[PDB]
């Protein structure tokens, strides 16, 4: 009960589109970060029970993780690339809010974010 319902990965009344940029976000950006040695804490919603983080969802009220983003991309949840990019940024931002600079989890987020930005820098112009 300490864990909230996970963020939705489908929403039938939400509008969505498929674009070459969203395809790139799944095939390149998500794939790259997913396979990284530092991906594992971010591959699923924070489990405040398993990880003994009872304060986590008192502090982080807009949770996000790459497991959710992966399913959202696979399920064509997004209207555009910016919506997806926002989810990645929410995930990083949450980490920096909850944890202390220089913590192991923050070092991992920072490495992933660096890679993220490198991949985003090559995002193709739309169509
Ligand atoms: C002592 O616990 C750890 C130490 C270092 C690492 Br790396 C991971 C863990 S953990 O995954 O067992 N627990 C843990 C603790 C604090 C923050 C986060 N997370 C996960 C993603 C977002 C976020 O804030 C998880």
């Amino acid at each position: 009960s300490m864990n909230p319902p996970p963020p939705e990965t489908s929403n039938p009344n939400k509008p969505k589109r498929q674009t070459n940029q969203l395809q790139y976000l799944l095939r390149v950006v998500l794939k790259t970060l997913w396979k990284h040695q530092f991906a594992w804490p971010f591959q699923q919603p924070v489990d405040a029970v398993k990880l003994n983080l009872p304060d986590y969802y008192k502090i982080i009220k807009t949770p996000m993780d790459m497991g959710t983003i992966k399913k959202r991309l696979e399920n064509n949840y997004y209207w555009n690339a910016q919506e997806c990019i926002q989810d990645f940024n929410t995930m990083f931002t949450n980490c920096y809010i909850y944890n202390k600079p220089g913590d192991d989890i923050v070092l991992m987020a920072e490495a992933l974010e660096k890679l993220f930005l490198q991949k985003i820098n090559e995002l193709p112009t739309e169509e």
